[PDB]
């Protein structure tokens, strides 16, 4: 049998591993559960079977202390990172919450064999300070094209994530670079789905247009994401198929939409009238959102919903950041080349997501 440690369990994609890993039909099952955070494990993730262990990995004490007894791992998911100012900060940052997790695990787990790190499609993009600033690579985006040359904590993590793995003989790794993830986690540095329900709650309750705070080419541009249960049946099948070892893959939903098409089915989704893009207007939710906490405070009381603080449910910036450029196509040939056939419907998981937060009562 096989022991999971998801480092960062209660994130967007950690929570979706919490949940499918310990299912039957999940391979290599009967997985146990190892899920690391630092928040007191909060109520919609006691609905998973997973061990809860409280560590700051950031910490190589507490990491030591958290992460050392836990003798008897099989694969990593680190599902987590930590944002800073500069890029070149959150190089050192996540390598070392990274590297604190490895230096710990191998030495003590005979059976670990191996090791899945979660990156992103900003790694062919460059940061977030850097997006449409720089010449990448023409989309859509494969595997195995040269790095930018501008600094990348992808790039960082993954040099020491190849580095560590040769110190366990047949220890072995993978790569996950999802596009924007829908998913559930009111936790989540990273939640678009759920900043844009926390938005079209906001317009209904206030009477006020569902707006479209983006550019032209997040409207009528194609678009795609990266579902949260499928970026979990990824970090699976490389975890568990051989053939699939020591390899960085793209994982995004396999199909195409329109924001301009996905902006009715969000409005419908919370009974307000849908806008629709206006030229060289150029909303921020960032701006438009401002001093809005008396407004959920109160859509919170009425409504029913669990105690939650915008500041959590709602990351305005992010949701800015993805709808505020044109979003570059990623390929799938890799992943498919080597098996992972996977998919979803695109519309179909938005909706899906969009209802597990209403489910948890998180949003109206
Ligand atoms: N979210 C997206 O849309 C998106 C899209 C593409 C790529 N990515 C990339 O995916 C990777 C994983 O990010 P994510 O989006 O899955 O993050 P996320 O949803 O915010 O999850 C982070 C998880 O790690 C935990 N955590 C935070 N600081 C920690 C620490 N010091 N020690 C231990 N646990 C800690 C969080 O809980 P606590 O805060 O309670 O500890 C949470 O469980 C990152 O490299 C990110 O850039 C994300
Ligand atoms: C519509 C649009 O522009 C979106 C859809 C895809 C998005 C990008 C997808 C990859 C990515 C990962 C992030 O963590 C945020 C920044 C970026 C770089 C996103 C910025 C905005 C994009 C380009």
């Amino acid at each position: 049998s096989s022991v999971a440690l998801i480092v960062g369990v209660t994130g967007i994609v950690g929570n979706s591993l919490a949940e499918i890993l310990p299912l039957a039909d999940t391979p290599s099952g009967p997985w146990k559960v190892y899920g690391v955070a630092r928040r007191p494990r909060p109520a919609w993730n006691e609905d998973n079977p997973i061990n809860y262990i409280r560590c700051d990995i950031s910490d190589p004490k507490d990491t030591q202390e958290k992460l050392s007894p836990l003798t008897d791992i099989t694969h990593v998911f680190y599902v987590t990172w930590a944002n800073r100012s500069t890029e070149v900060e959150r190089c050192e940052a996540n390598g070392k919450m990274l590297k604190n997790v490895l230096d710990v695990v191998i030495p003590n787990c005979p059976d670990l064999k191996h090791i899945s790190l979660q990156t992103g499609r900003k790694h062919y993009m460059g940061p977030f300070e850097l997006i449409g600033k720089i010449e990448t690579h023409d989309p859509p985006f494969t595997e195995d094209l040269p790095r930018l040359k501008f600094d990348n904590f992808y790039y960082t993590q993954e040099d020491l994530l190849f580095e560590e793995v040769e110190k366990k003989e047949g220890l072995t790794w993978s790569v996950h670079r999802p596009g924007n993830i829908f998913g559930f986690s009111p936790y989540s540095m990273m939640n678009l789905v759920g900043t844009l329900c926390v938005y079209a709650a906001i317009c209904k309750h206030e009477g006020k247009v569902l707006r479209f705070p983006g550019c032209k080419a997040a409207w009528d541009g194609y678009s795609d994401c990266s579902d949260a249960d499928l970026i979990a049946e990824h970090h699976i099948w490389a975890a568990v198929d051989p053939y699939a070892k020591n390899e960085a893959f793209n994982v995004s939903n396999g199909d195409v939409f329109k924001w301009k098409h996905f902006w009715k089915v969000l409005a419908e989704q919370f009974g307000v009238e849908c806008g629709e893009y206006e030229e060289g207007e150029n909303l921020k939710l960032q701006d438009l959102m401002k001093g809005k906490e008396p407004v959920w405070e109160e859509i919170v009381r009425e409504n029913g919903l669990a105690s939650t603080n915008l500041e959590d449910v709602a990351v305005w910036w992010f949701s800015d950041a993805v709808l505020d450029i044109p979003c570059p196509l990623d390929s799938m040939n890799k992943s498919k080349e080597h098996g992972f056939l996977g998919f979803r419907n695109s519309k179909n998981s938005f909706i899906s997501w969009i209802d597990k937060a209403k489910a948890y009562k998180i949003v109206p």
